[PDB]
């Protein structure tokens, strides 16, 4: 009799867990619909003005516009589209989490001369073609046989190499990176103040600056001439 | 003139191109409001919730009923959220485009005796726990070991290598490769059929499966007991 | 575990564990009743069958006359019949499942060398 | 038992078991809130404090 | 034992400076109602089994 009780208890827990999982999966579309309605309405009606009176005309048409009016229709299509968008969005977070685990690879290949090895070089690389770009490091150079390049860094990995590579395309952004350094160089007890001031005036600042758009080009032209 | 004319027009052309880009960006916000209405097309029309009897104005589409005063923080916040989502989508598209490029290495690892060219093993023996994603293989081992390892091979497979890395986590999903292959075959005909079928299925197949949804857990548990 | 061996909750534990399964089975009956109700509705809806004014109830809908509204006794009888049918169906399904277990033989006969 | 040893449900089992205790604890908060509300009501009742008309409730 | 592990977690996180608690007090409170409402979508504690398999 003891064995049967354990199996019965386990099955009940499994059923409860499955029910909870299904409820959470369903509520994910429901939570997404609630958030979308709040964003779109922000104090609006949810009677689903696309509802129809050819059926019971009680205002039961939710944000999902239940059943008859749309329902298992265009409203359900929107709900499924939102669910698909959520499934796509969570993939990015999962990818970021997996990348910052250090299983992730970031093998880089850029022109440089940094050296960290044992008794290295004295042959090195003499490629006078394909500029300074480097290809997969089996042996990058056309005639390299004893070649050894650079291993992935634990820090950053994916993204840092791409940032460095793209900085060549837009060097002005690389030059402007000093402003990003200053902003990061700001103390931790500055983000809250910056947000509060920006929230307080950001709409008003944008409104006032919208008329100021013509003034900026004159100053830019004067600076360029200067 | 000429170059001097070109030098002077550089600021003017810069202002013109920047205003064209700002028009494109505002369209991205206006078009974002358009898809917000498209989501609200499930609900219905596009009456303003932010517009109120205060600040006497007329009624219009949800984006532009006296937007600034009537829209106030709600319309601006919705626009900012939509702009952030659009920027995220653009970043995702750029990432996908860079993925299909194949410039990026995947720099993966797997156990095998294959080689792209003439590779002398010289009794390559040094194994380790977790052969996949082993040490940098710059001949990082008890000795050098006469090591030759994988370059970044040419394929739109940077994500394929990651999947193979994570494929070991769930063997059942990899076991479903037969259904994946069957779906790969005849996909244009499969798409041509399922486009209409799923639209019909989305209408009533979900409703039919809804009664079957509670039934599925009991049978699945019964089989698991075996 | 240790608490089970050191307590008499085992009978109460069985009663509680069977309560969850009994609730799930009873829900299966009402769920199937609603499913069929939608099926017969066939893209439609209805009120409770004998939902007459000679009852202090509102406009009950289909399987909504609990036990005193209208011919709820007949609604209950239909529910019981549907439950028996579902029991037979699931028993047949379980038999079919074990059918391919191989424990059972077919024990057939055919002429051959 | 055997199923626990032969399955990875243990993490999900812990999550579900803690869910019941978490629900009981959360109910304890609302239950105490209602108890105190009755206590302060002191043989009385009330409406929500700032339940103003500038809300669709 | 995991409580002892979280004790070092509290040691390094809660053992912060006033320049961190000041930010965490007020601005987080303002988002606190909104954050709680959003966490309602995760009230099913799906992230729970998420990090459970993370450890797995």
């Amino acid at each position: 009799m003891e064995n049967i009780t354990s199996g019965f208890l386990g099955p009940l827990l499994v059923l409860q867990a499955g029910f909870f999982l299904l409820t959470r999966i369903l509520t994910i579309p429901q939570s997404l619909d609630s958030w979308w309605t709040s964003l779109n309405f922000l104090g609006g009606t949810t009677v689903c003005l696309g509802q129809n009176s050819q059926s019971p005309i009680s205002n039961h048409s939710p944000t999902s516009c239940p059943p008859t009016c749309p329902g298992y229709r265009w409203m359900c299509l929107r709900r499924f589209i939102i669910f698909l968008f959520i499934l796509l969005l969570c993939l990015i977070f999962l990818l970021v989490l997996l990348d910052y685990q250090g299983m992730l690879p970031v093998c880089p290949l850029i022109p440089g001369s940094s050296t960290t090895s044992t008794g290295p070089c004295r042959t090195c690389t003499t490629p006078a073609q394909g500029t300074s770009m480097y290809p997969s490091c089996c042996c990058t150079k056309p005639s390299d046989g004893n070649c050894t390049c650079i291993p992935i860094p634990s820090s950053w990995a994916f993204g840092k190499f791409l940032w460095e590579w793209a900085s060549a395309r837009f060097s002005w952004l690389s030059l402007l990176v000093p402003f990003v350094q200053w902003f990061v160089g700001l103390s931790p007890t500055v983000w809250l103040s910056v947000i509060w001031m920006m929230w307080y005036w950001g709409p008003s600042l944008y409104s006032i600056l919208s008329p100021f758009l013509p003034l900026l080009p004159i100053f830019f032209c004067l600076w360029v001439y200067i």
